[PDB]
């Protein structure tokens, strides 16, 4: 009564989706955040702090709206009869959300704090934002929380995706493609923040959030297209990926702009 | 700018909740399903299959609508800033209902099938429904999926709670308290199903779903009434607390009628 598309139609949805991500210029060699993170010689505490505050809000919104999007899919499946292949892909989304919410993967539980302190936006706030905030004034702290326009547009697409039954599939499909390059970028950026000529992040353990993400993405991610049940949902999927990818690309370009200002 | 109630009003609200589950006659001694499961001497394959099909549908809806309610709470936390106490109670919801969906807890992970075969309504369907189904008629299998009225009222309340930010807290707070007694009743009832002299579930392996739940539901019941990270920890003002009690009283009642409907099918 409710099945994925045959594997041939799905494979072409995957090729259309990867071409969407190419066209959005989200690849390692294309996007201005990755290039700036390699290129800049140093990063000021104020610039690093501001990017860290933006990322905190973006990662918080990614986690909660992806879960909300799984909620929307669950409302449908409560009354329909999803077959096992659909149920397996639904499970994958649940477990991938669980990394950011509860450090389900052993790569994260080995290093993350326990309880709510380990939620990834909170863990980022405690170990990346806070030491940077020690080195910016109160004025700059308030200014950093006035999010730039491309960041607000991304957050708003995420709220729209929180209601879609395909929304958690779109978000995970784009973010898990770019997560590794984002985390490596962060490792390069925060390795270059100096205050008074000394590194703000001087101890290895201070990078634990970032090093854990780099390792989890190097190793790991029933794919996301396994949640598409017909042809016209497939069109909807590709259309939503193109939009969401574009907004991620523009948000990441704002990080690169802030590091080269 | 979003916090739980102080400890005293929270523990107060926990008392009214437990009194509503009392008044709804859901304790091991007050509900007719628990009585009848211990008291009946034998159960026919058709009656045991009917209850099994009903429970399949109820636990399917329970899982998916509690997940949907967690999504509705997540949508609100994406807009506001919840303090860490709220986020701890939120994690509990994700952890508890995540056992029905993927068997993370150790009691389930050792015995549950892997992948979608382990989703609890699927695992129930494969190991309880399907063996009973071999012993009833096609007409019996059709009739059993026409759910009784008290079961249909319960599902309709679940669908409403799927879109409430407190819905997952309501459903978990009630279902996780009575879950152990239901699993004990299932162990008694399906040990008593005879198909022409033969018991349909003779081997211990056949009770894997129920045995794991007898073990596991003791932890879950403690998880949802914990004073720091329990379900009332999701209530953020006094009026949300009243809406909570209102919704629990309703929800606990419909669970009673549906369960009493299980007992009647086993008796006369
Ligand atoms: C947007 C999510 C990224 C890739 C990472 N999972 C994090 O916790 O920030
Ligand atoms: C209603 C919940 C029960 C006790 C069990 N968790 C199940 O999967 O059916
Ligand atoms: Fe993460
Ligand atoms: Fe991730
Ligand atoms: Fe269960
Ligand atoms: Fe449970």
């Amino acid at each position: 009564p409710l099945s994925p598309l045959p594997a041939v139609a799905r494979a072409e949805l995957d090729a259309r989706t990867e071409r969407e991500i190419d066209r959005a210029r989200l690849r390692r060699a294309d996007n201005g955040f990755f290039r700036s993170a390699r290129d800049v010689e140093s990063v000021s505490p104020a610039d690093g702090h501001a990017v860290a505050v933006w990322w905190r809000q973006m990662t918080k919104a990614f986690m909660f709206t992806t879960l909300a999007g799984l909620g929307a899919l669950a409302r449908d499946y409560a009354r329909r009869d999803a077959d096992r292949e659909l149920l397996g892909a639904f499970q994958t989304v649940y477990q991938v959300i669980g990394d950011d919410l509860d450090n389900a993967a052993p790569e994260f539980s080995a290093v993350a704090p326990t309880g709510p302190a380990g939620i990834h936006y909170v863990w980022w706030d405690d170990t990346i934002v806070a030491p940077l905030a020690a080195h910016v004034t109160e004025a700059d702290r308030r200014a950093a929380e006035e999010l730039p326009a491309p960041v607000r547009e991304l957050l708003a697409a995420m709220d729209r995706l929180a209601a879609e039954p395909l929304g958690s599939a779109v978000q995970l499909r784009v973010v898990e493609t770019i997560a590794l390059d984002i985390a490596v970028g962060f490792r390069r950026v925060y390795g270059k923040v100096l205050a008074g000529g000394e590194p703000v992040f001087g101890e290895k353990d201070q990078f634990a959030w970032i090093d854990a993400h780099i390792k989890a993405e190097t190793v790991h991610a029933t794919g996301m297209t396994g949640l598409v049940t017909d042809a016209e949902r497939g069109e909807e999927f590709v259309r939503l990926v193109e939009e969401y990818a574009g907004l991620w690309s523009a948000a990441l370009e704002c990080f690169g702009d802030r590091l080269t200002g």
